[PDB]
């Protein structure tokens, strides 16, 4: 019965969270994950998403220098009081790479502006963009008013959804995510150290993301960690106190490693099984996957993971298109189906 535990959820002291893995998309443990909240903060995670794809494009450079326009005037728009500010002045002309880590270590505000403007031409193009990823990224409790966070009434978003842009993030850009274990940058002659103080928890190897408190919103936090090239993401939405600002995230994190590993067990182009198919240049068709495939299982049972597959039609005949889908493979655990992927034709097959 200890081969076969299903661990307990620990106790966490915040309204809503996930955490999830990496590779394998599995979600490891959820409360709330679907409601509707104030994000503060991690709102800037979509605006560095945003910049990091523009950069992905090549748009422009990290040493591309930045003209500060009015609306980035940090005492020039009050609508900035009582938040973080790089103290950005108009005729500034400031490097993408110290506004991006305004953005990203310190959640500078008006960095924001200054980027939006620089990346979409307004702050409400480059909302626009944010509201694209989000329909792009598939996220139903999502939606943006501005490039910050402040002065939005009508934007939220959710614990499920926060870790997915973290997912994003970490996946798709790649570049701009490697900014977030940066300690500390300095801009004007002063030292900003980076706010996700997990970024110094030494038992755990946490590498983001963003960290954001409102009286409205309560303490919201995305994180994310690694043992070896494993990889789980946590975000906490509505924490209640001050001093579980990190530690109910660290609670979870340290958990789904301890209880869970995740493995690969098959790579794109790598033949699975091999079927008979007819009418065709070749007596076989070889199948396997188009995307590897990670699977979250619990820890130590690696080597009792089972595989098998079922075919959708009777016989397979040519022509067969590459990545045709034609059955599903079932991974199994003790005799039980734990996941399900698509099986398909690896090489194309035309008609003889």
């Amino acid at each position: 019965n200890i081969k076969t535990m299903i661990p307990g959820v620990p106790q966490i002291d915040a309204e809503s969270y996930i955490l999830i893995d990496y590779n394998s998309g599995k979600v490891l443990a959820e409360q709330n994950a679907d409601v509707r909240r104030d994000p503060a903060s991690l709102t800037k995670m979509m605006t560095s998403y945003v910049i990091g794809q523009a950069m992905k494009a090549g748009k422009f450079k990290e040493t591309d220098l930045v003209t500060i326009g009015n609306d980035a005037w940090a005492t020039g728009n009050p609508v900035f009081k009582g938040s973080s500010l790089m103290f950005l002045k108009p005729g500034m002309q400031v490097p993408v790479s110290q506004l991006i880590r305004g953005i990203n270590l310190q959640s500078g505000n008006d960095a924001c502006v200054a980027m939006a403007d620089f990346a979409a031409g307004s702050q409400d193009a480059f909302v626009g963009l944010m509201n694209s990823y989000v329909n792009a990224l598939g996220l139903k409790n999502t939606h943006f008013q501005t490039v910050h966070g402040l002065d939005a009434d009508g934007q939220y978003s959710s614990a499920r959804d926060m870790a997915l842009i973290g997912q994003a993030l970490i996946r798709d850009v790649p570049n701009e995510y490697s900014i977030y274990k940066e300690k500390e940058f300095t801009f004007n002659g002063i030292r900003q150290l980076n706010r996700n103080g997990l970024l110094w928890d030494n038992s755990l190897n946490v590498d983001g993301i963003k960290t954001g408190h409102t009286d409205k919103a309560g303490y919201n936090l995305v994180a994310s960690a690694t043992e070896g090239q494993m990889r789980l993401i946590s975000a906490v939405m509505g924490g209640r106190t001050f001093k579980g600002r990190e530690a109910e995230s660290k609670k979870l994190l340290t958990w789904g490693f301890r209880f869970f590993e995740t493995v690969n067990p098959l790579k794109v182009g790598k033949e699975f099984a091999s079927e008979p198919v007819w009418f065709g240049d070749s007596d076989r068709a070889s199948l396997g996957v188009d995307k590897d495939v990670y699977l979250t299982i619990p820890r130590g049972r690696m080597k009792d993971l089972k595989a098998s597959y079922v075919l959708n039609s009777s016989e397979l005949h040519a022509p067969l298109q590459k990545n045709q889908v034609v059955g599903t493979i079932n991974f199994q655990l003790d005799g039980k189906t734990i996941e399900q992927r698509p099986l398909v034709v690896l090489q194309e097959i035309p008609e003889g």
